[PDB]
């Protein structure tokens, strides 16, 4: 598709048998998910957003759906008020951006 | 252009008769710049992401030059690490995701 920008964009997600809705995020470097259960290990990772950082959970090679796209992926566990797919997701669906 | 999103999306913007790098940031639903003057009023406000909040100046009315495509819009102004090039002005340079 292509998503114009005058609303937020928001796609649904599914990861873990699981449907939520996440933004499609160009500023995002990482993938960052509203707490939630995921499979095996993860490692710490801290991020940087507006208001400071964050710790997260990160975990590798998790599989989730993007708008009906594939992507095996990291995945940040942290709290966020939006579910956010950054660039290391969006490269994987061969998102680009356009003007 | 056609920006892919293997690297962070940074443009050249003019502002306030500054050039400076920003970021396209479609998950951000307002245009943030790093501490600078701006001409005109404003008026306090805090805006939010990971981390929390920040204070901002919020100045309306103003011409940034995007990758040399002229918008208008408010831009807020505060201790921002990034300059951000949110929703607001993405629409008005026709600014689309495409995947
Ligand atoms: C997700 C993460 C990996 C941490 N990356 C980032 O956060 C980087 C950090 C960079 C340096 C600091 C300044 C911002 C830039 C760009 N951001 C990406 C950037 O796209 C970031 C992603 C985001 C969206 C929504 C909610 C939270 C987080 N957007 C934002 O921070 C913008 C700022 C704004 N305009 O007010 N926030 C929002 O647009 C926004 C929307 C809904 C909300 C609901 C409740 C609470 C807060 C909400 N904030
Ligand atoms: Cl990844
Ligand atoms: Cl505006
Ligand atoms: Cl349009
Ligand atoms: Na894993
Ligand atoms: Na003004």
């Amino acid at each position: 598709p292509q998503i114009t920008l005058w609303k937020r964009p928001l796609v649904t997600i599914k990861i873990g048998g699981q449907l939520k809705e996440a933004l499609l995020d160009t500023g995002a470097d990482d993938t960052v998910i509203e707490e939630m259960s995921l499979p095996g290990r993860w490692k710490p990772k801290m991020i940087g957003g507006i208001g400071g950082f964050i710790k997260v959970r990160q975990y590798d090679q998790i599989i989730i759906e993007i708008a009906g796209h594939k992507a095996i992926g990291t995945v940040l566990v942290g709290p966020t008020p939006v579910n956010v797919i950054g660039r290391n997701l969006l490269t994987q669906i061969g998102a680009t951006l356009n003007f």
